[PDB]
């Protein structure tokens, strides 16, 4: 049976969870990576059954997602010597242990050996909140650490614990290309990178591996991480549902089903592409009316 | 059960054949628009069985075979020349609006469109040397042939349907050898693309993507001027997958457009060509 | 002293004026392509002087030829528009023909301008355009950039440089621009890129595209589009100046001067900015 | 008369050198910002006149360059609180004191008062000889703070001591847009960053200042950094000679008169803009043989 890691995941109100679901739609188990802050938090709403509202697959509970796994994973450090001692006195850091990207690596590929598809749906803005102008080389890097090179290392870490004609998916966002005031601090700057990177590792993990990496353009959802941002995230919503080509709402699932695709054999021949997944809102100049 | 019409198969060398056969991996019944010159001999093949080593997915369901002109928007733009035509004479209902009333009449409301066509007389100019005439002809049959499929065939197609047309990376970077204006229709189909895509995801709820395909030996391409042979083998030599392309590939990612899996994606040009599209040039 | 054609001007409210007017500040002597129909008015109106508010910094206009970008040579012309009341006082108007024309009287050029458009469904959306519509706002818009390369870069001098105007409806949705013309623009671009491929290894010559902010031109008055797409870029792109027909017309310039020869196949947005938002920045 | 600072800058091998010149021709007076590690070593071959036959423009001979002032500038540094002790106690820097990058501003302002032009040519990345997967984070993140944030720190700074209606440019590579292997260790990544910054950079300098940026992308220049890398740049500068549209060789002027015209008032409504330098290269679909 195939496997999926799923790094990015904190609730099932994300994208994340979305491509969880339409990946169980054809019988891919799941494994989530999660942000160490969070982790009992998820693990416990995962116990108590809070999510089995959200683990119907469409039939209704004739068919379950499987979660295979769930982790600590704090794609801000590649491997164990990263780790600062303060980030290991930590409260919420104590308690849990083996979660860089490379100890989650090898923690998966030791017990469930060569995995198939690979998602990354995580991101964090320190100063997403101010303009790219008003923004510090700390803050900037730090979007761009946690946001783009966090893609690289895993890449790096778990590609070679990958099947050939494996696939990698992630998240971006159009600020990349065209001017969102709002999406601050270079997220804008680190999307960008990402996109850019995308290619450059199309090539390498291709050649290579004979691995693909895509990544998918997505619109506007209401997660948690969205909602952070005087509510920027219900005016691009309602931006969206007004001028879109297409006048649907979109859902995690409309992202994920086309991530489903993009980690499956029928996207074979398509890597290192930004596919948009916003009701086709890219193409329009601006507000029809 | 749903329908598909798929504009421009002569054969099963093309992409329109792999569409067909990946559209019938998902129980999707297939209509072929055939061009006329072709049709008698492409209807024999099929009859004779010369296809069925070709049909194996079980087997490929070719619910019906039309014969269709993409030049002609309907019966009064048919001039008399073609209708006196040796390889017309016997055909009728060839308009694009003949065969959506049809299709139409004899099926009802379809849900996929598909365009994999094109044709352009002075393909072996460059565009420089190329004539008023050859390029507004390759415009004629590779662009405008895909709004008029789009005005005649939307009004007849369920809500959520989808539409999908062929492309090529010459519209974007410059390709010697790709000339008549073939490398300015692409363009103008990519751009044309979008334009559909607002009025008829507004309109009709109605999907239109464009896939920009590699390299594959098509009866058309072949007839491109050793072209295509090198095309092929720049391809899977320097692609990001050194993977060979099939007609299969780009046939699964139409599949997934004009299905409901991607209904959140409108207006674009998808890029299914095993990388090549990335890449700054040779990497040896 | 170096020349610039300039096809597309009937009037000076226009880019092609403007282009003209920012190639005068540099020495550069020009000749227009006016379209037969207005040639008549065109030139009376240069008679009397009325122009002469626009024309100072002075600018030396060499020539002005009758120039329909619609046929390529004497022999397209069909019988019916040689006996029209619009053309009957001029000859001499196909593509080839002022080529030709301008190259006896005055040797090879140095710059090559097209500003020019047309499209007779402009009006209807892309959707409701027609076979012959389409291909009519394909082959005056487009093909004729093609049309002028081919006939006036073999009289060129080796460096010489090319541009066109395009507007960013071939790249992004705008309802309005109809037609087949967002269609006829996305050409052009593709175009200029294979131009400079063939013009360059052939003629060192480049190409490039200038992609335009909204102008109150004649041309754009028909469509209350125009008025709409100004007061848009007005409020929301990046610089808040009033686009100018100069501000076109110096990018124009530079382009065709030996300062940007490094420079081909290139859509170059002068257009405050606008092109880079996402949307309105309210 | 109008001045412009020029970031970038070491040796007359370079772009900041031809942009220098262009301006020159163009009676506007220059400013050179120097990494301080490189600095002394400058200004003794520039007072014993070695680039003395670099500064001619025609007429000639001639009608020479005149440099108004050379600073020291480390651009990897916002200002002085920044700069930490390894380095305060480094040979380079104990002979050398305000070149944080709003040192050098505010020293600027001071001495000469508000100016015109601003140009970024600088750049730098430790692991630029590895491959984008074989990156660290560090080398990556360094990679990216001084190749791009430099562009955000400089415009933060420079712009309440700017003209209305000045202008700003960098430079960029295609290597951000399509994959160009060999340009590592997360250059890539920056240059992209870079672009697209520079579309956000526009709408806030243009709104709030009417102040104007937008990059170049340059073709392969022999300089001195593009030699570090069994030469790189010799085989970048041979296919582009023999691939381009225009089959010239491209000089740091070719750039320095795009960038001029670009800091001028000719360019007055382009902002925000990527411009291809590059005698055309960008557009060809690969080798034309
Ligand atoms: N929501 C939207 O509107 C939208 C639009 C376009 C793209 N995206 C992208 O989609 C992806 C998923 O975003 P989402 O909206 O589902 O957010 P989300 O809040 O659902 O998921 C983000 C998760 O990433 C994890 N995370 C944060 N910092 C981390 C770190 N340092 N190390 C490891 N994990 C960390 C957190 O656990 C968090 O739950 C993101 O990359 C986002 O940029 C979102
Ligand atoms: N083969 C490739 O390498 C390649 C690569 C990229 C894109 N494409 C595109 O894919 C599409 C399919 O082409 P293909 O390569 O399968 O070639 P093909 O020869 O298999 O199919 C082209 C079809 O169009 C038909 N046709 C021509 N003129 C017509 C008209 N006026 N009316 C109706 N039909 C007409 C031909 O009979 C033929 O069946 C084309 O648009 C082509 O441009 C092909
Ligand atoms: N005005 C704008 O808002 C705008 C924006 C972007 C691009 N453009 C482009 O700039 C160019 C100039 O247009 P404009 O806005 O200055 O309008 P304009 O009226 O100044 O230019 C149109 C000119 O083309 C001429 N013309 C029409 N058909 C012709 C033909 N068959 N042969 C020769 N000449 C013909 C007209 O007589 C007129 O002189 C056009 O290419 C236009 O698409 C304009
Ligand atoms: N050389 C090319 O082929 C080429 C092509 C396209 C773009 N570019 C870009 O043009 C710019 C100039 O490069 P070049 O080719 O002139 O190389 P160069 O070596 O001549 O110039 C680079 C300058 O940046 C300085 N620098 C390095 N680290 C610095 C720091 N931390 N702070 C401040 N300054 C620092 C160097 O000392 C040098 O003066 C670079 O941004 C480069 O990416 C170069
Ligand atoms: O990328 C996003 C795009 C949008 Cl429209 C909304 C939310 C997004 O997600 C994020 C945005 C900023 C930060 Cl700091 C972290 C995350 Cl996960
Ligand atoms: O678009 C194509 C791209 C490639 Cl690489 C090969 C063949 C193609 O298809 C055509 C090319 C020219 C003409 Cl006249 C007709 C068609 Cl169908
Ligand atoms: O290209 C243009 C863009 C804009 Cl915003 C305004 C006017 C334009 O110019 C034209 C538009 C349509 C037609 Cl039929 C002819 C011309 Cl000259
Ligand atoms: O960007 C460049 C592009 C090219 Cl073709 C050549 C040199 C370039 O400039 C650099 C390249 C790498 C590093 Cl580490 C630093 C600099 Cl300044």
């Amino acid at each position: 049976n195939e496997i999926c890691f799923i790094a990015g995941v904190g609730d099932s109100n994300g994208y994340g969870w979305g491509i969880a679901k339409e990946l169980s739609k054809r019988n891919v188990k799941v494994i989530f990576g999660v942000w160490p802050p969070v982790y009992n938090i998820f693990i416990k709403n995962l116990e108590s059954g809070k999510f089995d509202k959200d683990m119907i697959i469409n039939n209704d509970n004739s068919k379950r997602m499987q979660i295979l796994d769930v982790l600590p994973l704090d794609a801000g450090f590649d491997n164990y010597d990263d780790i600062d001692e303060d980030t290991k006195n930590n409260k919420r850091y104590n308690n849990l242990k083996n979660y860089s990207i490379e100890e989650v690596a090898n923690l998966i590929y030791n017990k469930y050996g060569k995995i198939s598809m690979l998602v990354h749906s995580l991101a964090n803005g320190r100063e997403v909140q101010k303009s790219l102008l008003d923004t510090s080389r700390d803050g900037y890097l730090d979007a761009i650490s946690k946001s783009s090179y966090s893609l690289i290392s895993l890449c790096k870490h778990f590609c070679k614990f990958m099947n050939s004609g494996g696939s990698v998916v992630s998240l971006t966002y159009q600020a990349s290309q065209k001017v969102v005031p709002g999406y601050g601090g270079g997220m804008s700057s680190a999307k960008a990178a990402l996109e850019s990177d995308t290619r450059v590792l199309a090539y390498y993990l291709g050649r290579k591996y004979n691995i693909r990496i895509n990544t998918i353009s997505a619109g506007p959802l209401k997660s948690r991480a969205a909602t952070a941002i005087y509510s920027f995230i219900d005016y691009a919503i309602d931006y969206s549902e007004k001028y879109a080509p297409l006048k649907k709402k979109l859902l995690s699932t409309d992202v994920g089903s086309v991530a489903s695709f993009l980690l499956s054999k029928e996207s074979s021949a398509v890597t290192g592409q930004t596919i948009y997944v916003d009701n086709g809102l890219n193409i329009m100049f601006g507000p029809d009316d």
